[PDB]
């Protein structure tokens, strides 16, 4: 028996672990999620080419579909950051945040991509170009705060498969695009990450640019088992696709401090958070190096933090050496 | 609608080259053929955990669907063998036109593992004009045999290909006349031409390897790759990616340059990767595009193929790249 | 509020409490049973050789049935002549029973361009089926049934999905009309008008007429004059898809009038009052149109035989009425 | 799929029926009717600012446009009247003139349930091309180099209805293909269609009766009559020229849009809508009249040139013949 995500979401608000409103606003970012994956799949004949220039349109059809909910808000990249999407709730109980692709490099986006998205629960509210300015960021900074307020987390990843990956809090729930019916089918119910793996996925190339402790950590997992294999290099570039692939067959992915981004590239709350609540969910974890991601509130604008994540005894194994 | 622009099918752009005489009828139908079959094992592709919740390694058993898409989308054109899969290897389907004027060497998928398989794969496909027969479903020893003295890499390989099952479904293919760009139109059903005559960047600084055996390598290897790392005098080192989908890496590195390396190693002394299935069209392909193929050494496409499942190290890519590695390797 | 689905919309009217969480399930179940329904609709030429509307109707049935599974258990009433199967869903709860016309004949001819599936909700005061052809109902669940759903008290909501150039999704929950349009981009009933309203009036009239020497004096005077230029000197248009929801739609839509009456070889006409009747004339009315047998209202009209069958006059208020003086 | 168009088109140029040149003019074609398929199904939503049957009219001429841009330049035959604007495709090469009518009517109640595009294709002897409306010496020199009779090489239809059906012939017979919704491709369907020898269905705007000439009303209320049989006539009339004629292909019967008071030869545009479909019917085995003589004989020699039309299978089109003499 084939249960969609539709129904999934209506028999969750039918038990009631989430409310009307929630639903909705799930039941459209699934929408929006299939019109950008389309957009994903024909961009070489819609340029007749930007990952940039896909990460705006994209934030639009978000926008468009979350319209009846709340309002967006976008927050500007001056940097080579991707444009994240705000909505607010036109009641006040929810502010989703949405980035609506994974990157801006074409580099990185050239086998796979995906959105991402964390949904909180706020006490103030934030939302008044469409971009929002230093004010509202502050407020948003503030009042979303991963380790009390995040209720739902999940990404949607573009790549040979659509895959919809959901926590609302209780386990993790993939869901995988149907293209003969265009719907999003259930095919996974609480995704559980292995303990451990001989997989890793750091961009290797920046090696001379890491902290010596890194780097025996790395030079470490290239070592022969008794059985005499080594640990498996995979990094793709895109955050969603070198995520996914940890999530289901395990290991550790890092993107570390280095000797150019002092503390890191992801941010601390567009990127890390809705991920680590995600690995968590699934059992594994999601560290800076230190700590737990989850308990580093965000306090300003533009934080970013370094992030190790993935199988328990892989993250804990990295930390053993950075300590 | 706006002011307007020219959408080309992968039809239409066959029956140009056919009035072009650049290729025949036949072949017109063959690579037609081989384009409907990539569009099926797209879909069971992106299915297949669906498809898994009934039926109707999870990646060996799309493997051997897919070989069986491929048979059943090109016979009108002639009769469709296997070569099992030795050890954790992909099945081939070899097809061999009635005429007797082309074989096509069909690896369905790049790869049996499900790691490996986790965003990006994709079938790659060669096409001979045979001076024999080889069965004119399992193909033994002897069609075996046979199969390897007829399809020559450096003498009569018409035409290279390879459809990758990633973000977008990409089809793309040479003819013996440049490399030409098909992007699948989900709305339509359809490749259409999106890139004409590409070219691999002669220079890249990005290297795409598997440095999880870098204790298993040589050391001429090793100091190559610790050299990569080196930040120039602008303070940047090569950049690292690889997938581990043979079509993925190829593809990223076809379009923004660099080198791919599958070397071989204590473990795989003679590498991975096959040199009939696998490296010789690829490295026709990349030479059509202006970069080279190589096996750390010699020019893959001036090996003669003498055994069936002979494997190869393969470093690919961007012109300078690959001569760099093999002042390195020499 | 750009794009609203059909989930997001039945989830608004919940929160509103106009409908019930049960029924907004048994509501978007019913549209996935109509989304398969499309797609079967639309390969048939395929699936058979890549062609019977009969056996359309029957894996139809079986759709509708394995989407209502989660709220209840399906049964069908098995087709007297010419007719569709009916397939009934009976909630596990008790609180609701759906109605459903798989297709809107079991022509090939009057399916050539298009066809679509009717559905009536009821709020039963009793229990019929009970246990799991299985499906086929006896004569006793039957009148059990028939006797449950009276389209005048407790008919709760009813809609009709047709397959045709677009795929259109129909509904009215008591409030108002509102369709949505299936995008087949991304596989959802998107909505595309809010409150629909028939035109009071509509210079269409939609009738069989080979039928015209088989009717009564009254009606051939009525067809008669309608083809009668005014001082405009434009006489009404005739149309006839003779597919009863894709006529229908078109009524809806432009105005006009749509008629199965009764004739010399069918006495009390063809639809059925229960399973084709009811539903379409509540629709009509919650746009503010008629749904009429020629004398009297369609939902004043308590079904009390298991295929009973009507005359049915419906569309724009005006053109019910005149049809109505003329049959007086 | 089983027999897709694209494997059956390769064929045909590969027995050397068809050209490759027209190969990838009927390819074209067919790409452009799946995305004008799509425009067709999804317009509710389109005009939601992200509804004018007339729009979409232009809209699908852009489509064509763009599809067949690499085979020849598309010039706009326009009509300020009620007609649909016509896109005319002259190939670089000068061996081909395609005249393509983008959806069957302009009104949005005739397209409330089915729609289709019509087409024929040409070998012109002469070049008539040089905002692509054609100005009235391009008009003139397309139709009298486009001669239904004489040069017209295929013919066919797309219909968007319920199901998306390509009709096409090439001069041997009428060949059926079913867009596949799952797969994005058309399928063949069915081979050498031939329409039924009679019918006893007819497809008329009977609104009109009290507009039609004296032998056109008997014949009408003649079909009324049930035989012996007791079974009078059926009346089928969708309104869309596409639909109620691939009904009357594949069903049999009669379908007609004869002249009357206020259109005095008719509405239909003899090269346009009936010299196309009257080709179709021929090649399945019916007849295409203009109630008095064959369509395909009729020239044309006026830009919008109207005909009445009765078509659909033979010995109903003989009979209404028979009542018009």
């Amino acid at each position: 028996e084939i249960i969609t995500l539709t129904s999934w979401l209506l028999q969750q608000e039918q038990k009631g672990i989430i409310d009307a409103e929630l639903t909705i606003v799930l039941s459209s970012i699934s929408m929006a999620c299939k019109q950008i994956a389309s957009l994903v799949q024909r961009a070489n004949i819609s340029n007749l080419e930007d990952q940039k220039k896909l990460d705006v349109i994209s934030n639009e059809v978000f926008s468009n579909c979350l319209r009846s909910s709340g309002r967006t808000g976008i927050i500007a990249s001056e940097e080579e950051d991707v444009p994240v999407a705000v909505e607010e709730s036109y009641s006040g109980n929810y502010i989703v945040v949405f980035d609506p692709l994974d990157g801006s490099s074409n580099l990185d986006a050239a086998v796979s991509t995906g959105s991402i998205f964390g949904i909180y629960s706020p006490n103030d509210e934030c939302l008044p170009d469409n971009t929002l300015g230093t004010e509202e960021q502050r407020c948003i900074v503030n009042v979303c705060q991963p380790g009390s307020n995040l209720l739902a987390a999940g990404y949607c990843m573009y790549s040979s498969s659509v895959i919809f990956v959901l926590t609302i809090g209780k386990g993790v729930f993939v869901f995988t695009l149907d293209p003969l019916y265009g719907e999003f089918v259930l095919t996974q119910e609480n995704l559980q990450i292995p303990k451990s793996g001989k997989i890793y996925s750091f961009n290797e190339g920046n090696y001379k640019l890491w902290d010596e402790n890194l780097k025996k950590y790395i030079d470490d997992l290239k070592e022969p088992g008794p059985s005499g294999k080594p640990y498996s290099a995979r990094y793709i570039g895109s955050l969603v696709g070198d995520f996914h692939r940890t999530l289901l067959y395990g290991g550790i992915y890092g993107y570390p401090r280095d000797k150019k981004s002092k503390n890191g590239k992801l941010r601390l709350l567009y990127e890390c958070a809705p991920m680590s609540f995600i690995v968590e969910q699934a059992g594994g974890k999601g560290s800076d190096g230190h700590q737990r991601v989850l308990d580093i509130q965000p306090t300003e604008i533009h934080q970013r933090v370094p992030l190790y994540i993935g199988s328990t005894e892989e993250v804990e194994k990295v930390e053993k050496y950075l300590a």
